[PDB]
């Protein structure tokens, strides 16, 4: 089930070529992502305390067309695959003419925070997903 | 004054090692605020751009009175206190949750000419609405 | 051929846990692109002159091992195509144990900075690079 | 005045829209060298870490006289001025390749326990190292 996250474009996000920086909109999935848990009552600060964190372990991302000071975007989210201990995120990011501004694919690990050793999905988030 | 207030979700891109957010965070934050507080009264700083004008922070001044930390929700509080001719300061604060005081700033902002960085006085219609 | 640029990794650069943020790696490979075309004098300067930009079209990048505090990286890269209006840079960080922790696939298109469309890589560059 | 520089060049994520150095950016900057300052005087905030010691900003002025832009080479210059019980001052500015001041700052810095945020005396060896 999609998920959507708004975010605003403010000047600490764009760059001297007058758009958005292209790490910048690496930052903004991640806010979807984490927004996306914690509707689904997950806090990444309570789960920390619990040695349970969530790491990217591979992304991609393709950018279409820009984002400009003061746009207002809409961040689209799914859990399109999910495993032992990982899953993946398909997500886009459509400023407010719904035009595609890039896209991104987003392999998340599970891990304990303490070791850096991957632990299996807790059974939690398997049955909320 | 007009108080204006903004919420800020923190992010872990806002956090440090050690587990509070950032001394320099709060900065972007408390400009946030600001530009929202413009657009609360019918204001575009990309729109004004294209009109050859904008705004720069000349000094600030910030106090870390407690940090916050990943998943905290704030309200960024903004005032405008002073105008004259071409700047204006505004007074900020953070407040979390509980209303803890973490933070504060005075920031003194001059409006300039982009294309030439020199300032120019402060366009009526901003001056008639503050 | 293979160009090396050092980083260190500040607060700035970290995150809450301990780790250095994803997206600033993005940031570093920026980096050590930028100082590769400096290092055959493909300075801001010459660029513009030659009426050309360059923007990323897409980036992959795999994260094997974590960066922390006070590291200093070795970024490494080297441009592996060039075709047409586009080239590829594979990029790759070690820490000072040589540790692979970071690797990157980043397609580079050639844009004019006027409506950011594509054009052709200048004569030169593809001359120094082939 | 045991002054210590250190080279800082502008990229473009350090960049804002209009095509001058985000006010923000100056800020890390800083913080970049007092980290490179104790560094030099050989500590490691991570591993200082370790041993519950850290360094938290507590106050901080900024005074923005001049832009870096793009591509500049910058040098940021800083001295402990102030060092006492549990805190220090830095007194910091910024100057480009013209040797333009751009920059002014001066940063109050408290040493904390970071498990309990509570202040505790610098280190005997800072301490030595600096005075
Ligand atoms: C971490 C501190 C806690 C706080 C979190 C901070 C949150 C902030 C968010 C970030 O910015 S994260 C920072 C950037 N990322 C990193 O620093 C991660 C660095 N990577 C690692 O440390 C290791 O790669 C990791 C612990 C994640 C995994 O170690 P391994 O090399 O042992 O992984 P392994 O080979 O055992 O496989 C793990 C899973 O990934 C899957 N996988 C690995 N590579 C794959 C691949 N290339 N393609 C598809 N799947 C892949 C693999 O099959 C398996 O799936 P399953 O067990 O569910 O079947
Ligand atoms: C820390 C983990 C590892 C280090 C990470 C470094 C990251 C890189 C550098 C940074 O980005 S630092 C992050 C930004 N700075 C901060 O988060 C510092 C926040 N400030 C504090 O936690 C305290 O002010 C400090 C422990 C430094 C000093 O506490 P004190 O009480 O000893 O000093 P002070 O007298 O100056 O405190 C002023 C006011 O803050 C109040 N206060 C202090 N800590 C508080 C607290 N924790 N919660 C609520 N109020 C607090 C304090 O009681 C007092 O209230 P009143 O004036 O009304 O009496
Ligand atoms: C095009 C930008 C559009 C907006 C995009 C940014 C929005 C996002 C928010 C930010 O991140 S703002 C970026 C950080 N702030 C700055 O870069 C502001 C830099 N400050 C200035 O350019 C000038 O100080 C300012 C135009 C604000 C005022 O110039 P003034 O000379 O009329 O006022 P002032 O007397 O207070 O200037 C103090 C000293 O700086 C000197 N100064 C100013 N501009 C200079 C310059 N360009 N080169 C060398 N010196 C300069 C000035 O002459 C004077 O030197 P002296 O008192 O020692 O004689």
């Amino acid at each position: 089930t999609l998920f959507r996250w708004p975010v605003r474009v403010y000047y600490e996000d764009t760059a001297a070529g007058g758009v958005v920086y292209h790490a910048s909109y690496v930052a903004f999935y991640e806010r979807a992502r984490t927004e996306m848990l914690r509707h689904h009552h997950f806090s990444q600060q309570a789960l920390m305390a619990e040695r349970v964190a969530f790491v990217v372990r591979k992304m991609t991302v393709e950018y279409y067309a820009p984002a400009r000071l003061d746009d207002m975007l809409e961040i689209q989210t799914e859990i399109t695959s999910m495993r032992g201990t990982s899953l993946v995120f398909t997500q886009r990011i459509v400023n407010a003419e719904n035009t595609l501004l890039n896209e991104a694919e987003v392999l998340v690990v599970c891990v304990d925070p303490l070791k850096m050793k991957p632990r299996a999905l807790p059974k939690s988030i398997v049955a909320e997903f």
